[PDB]
């Protein structure tokens, strides 16, 4: 209903004006090779899915590149980042989203903002993290609701420290209530940078509960396994032991990929039913969203399959936040883009502006797995607090 | 050399800076495995413009956009041909034509623009169309003193008659007589319904553009007048094809033919003069740039050209270009008047154009065959 295919290109489809243009655009990659790469992707970006919402028209298009090649050389990939945002301000995109991890490998996008320290014709990039952190928060309100607990009586443990993670911890003080324990953790070298935190944790954002730090290489240590409600944020991945944690633990986490063992989490949940997890990154809007979809006719053969079309039943309601963060730039001039290591406190901008247009975090789900209604009850029941 | 294929598409290379943007297009058809009248326009063609071929000139780019129908598609539903006329026109100027040029029968199919202005006339972010008869005209002129020239003649000493005085027609005659040599003897023919309007001509001839020799008026249906076969340089612009039987003009004749499809039989044609060197025929509407023209090509990756001359361009294709580097060069929709070719001819000479070689569609006349032509026909 709400998704449709075009088996016509996109591109041509506007160059024609059968499709108006879009307010904004979002930047994602894929997952021989060179074959791929110039015979399929023929080293061109590809404008796949359009996005209408009730606040504008957002692009989605893919690079000709994957994620190695994205680490592979910088250069590269901010060459073919430029040639996207050709594209995208050719299509009326007036803002660009980095998803996914094009902003970590190409320094927050600034090394992008030095290439196109010559045009001014191109569209503004972000990296959307100020909006990914207010829908993180949205996440942590959301599974406290859920859980039938108060963020008041948590013990939240942090586990990535980054950009988002240095977007969701003031926000989450500023606009929920505080907890009444918090632990940080992240790589060894990190301790001062903690320790910086922690002087703005009970100073500057007003923290009065217990502050702890830990550090680690690639297991977390257990003061995040003691805590009650786990915020990650790494790039790293599976450094959580799902079937560790304490029973009624809330899991919220935007890493991509996770830092637990997905499958492990959705065994853990199915046969007990005494975890709550679900990504932080995503956003319920208020009014479906009407998804236009164009795959490569090349891929449309291989993809044929009927389980392939599931972007067919996928929510009509949820959106990327760091996605969405191009069209919110677009349509509100208070939420300026974000390039690079921004404060992460006027993140609080967008989760007004998320509160303002009823948004919400998408329904509690990890990847493919939709957490169900009547276990989400049943942990409620098990596990909740009056 | 001077042309080189791409594999990808041109508009997608475009998007991404890749290629330059282009000063002005013109628009084509696939003339007339699969059905060739459904099966290509909505599985291969896509009903969607393509962008095929790009000519950098020294005067600017021109893109070349072949719309998804034929020449009966057409003919068949005018208002189907403007909405996929106006597409295009959305495409070029996506791509930077601020004019666009109808190639072919085109203007015949659409009233001559008209059509496709009118539904314009709400729209101002379109680029501006052009038939691009009148560089058409000064083309046809050119190539009348290129093959007078070749042929060791000149035209004073030629009896001229002209075979259906079409748009193109109306703008060739008046820019010849005052841009060539006078002729001694004019001959006009149309169809029969058609003669007040030669005699028209004819007035306009004695008394508007000072012909001074001998006016004489022929009509047919389908079978040329025995006067025409008496001239000594035929002008054909006749919508109508193969109206005239090369095997029955006289020897040492010079022909030259705007007509698409000609006016006489091209293989015949090529064919008598491979065996007797006895004519000169020629397209009309060709011109020879002074410097090559650098011709990018996309082919459909489902389906040669690339040998062509690096120096030749229609006409009618470079009107755009021509009225996008020239505030003077104003173009030409509906039935204009013909006399503004002649800032077109003075434009082109200015730029040193010619006419084409001697060519007619896949031949090129050999030169020194055109020496034999010359010595035995030559005064």
């Amino acid at each position: 209903e709400y998704v449709q295919f075009e088996s016509r290109s996109l591109l041509s489809l506007f160059t024609v004006g059968k499709i108006p243009p879009v307010d904004a655009a979002a930047l994602c990659y894929w997952g021989s090779r060179d074959y791929m790469i110039e015979n399929i992707f023929e080293n061109l970006p590809f404008w796949t899915m359009i996005k209408q919402t009730n606040w504008g028209r957002i692009a989605i298009i893919a690079l000709p590149r994957f994620v190695s090649d994205l680490y592979s050389n910088q250069d590269d990939a901010v060459q073919v980042i430029i040639e996207a945002l050709e594209m995208a301000g050719i299509i009326g995109a007036k803002f660009v989203s980095l998803t996914g991890l094009i902003p970590s490998a190409t320094d927050y996008g600034l090394a992008i903002t030095k290439a196109v320290a010559n045009r001014e014709d191109l569209p503004k990039i972000t990296t959307g993290h100020r909006t990914t952190g207010a829908a993180v928060v949205l996440t942590i309100k959301k599974i406290c609701e859920q859980g039938g607990r108060d963020l008041s009586t948590e013990k939240v443990g942090f586990i990535g420290l980054g950009s988002v993670g240095m977007n969701v911890l003031p926000l989450m003080l500023k606009c929920l209530p505080h907890p009444q324990e918090i632990t940080l953790c992240d790589v060894y070298s990190k301790l001062e940078f903690l320790e910086n935190i922690e002087q703005n944790l009970v100073h500057k954002f007003g923290f009065k509960g217990k502050i702890k730090l830990a550090l680690s290489k690639t297991t977390v240590p257990q003061e995040i396994y003691d805590s009650t409600l786990i915020v990650g944020a790494t790039n790293v991945a599976n450094v959580l032991d799902i079937m560790q944690v304490k029973p009624g633990t809330l899991i919220v986490d935007d890493s991509g990929p996770h830092c637990f063992s997905v499958e492990q989490a959705i065994k853990r949940f199915q046969e007990r039913e005494d975890i709550l997890f679900s990504e932080g990154g995503m956003l319920r809007s208020p009014f479906p969203i009407k998804t236009t979809v164009h795959l490569l006719p090349s891929v449309e053969k291989i993809m044929n399959n009927a389980q392939k079309e599931a972007v067919f039943n996928s929510n009509p309601f949820n959106i990327m936040g760091c996605a969405f963060s191009a069209l919110l730039s677009s349509q509100f001039e208070q939420l300026e883009p974000t390039v690079g290591i921004c404060d992460g406190e006027q993140s609080e901008l967008h989760y007004q502006i998320l509160q303002e247009l009823e948004f919400e975090a998408g329904d509690l789900h990890c990847e493919h797995y939709v957490l169900p209604a009547k276990s989400i009850a049943n942990f409620r029941q098990r596990f909740g607090k009056d």
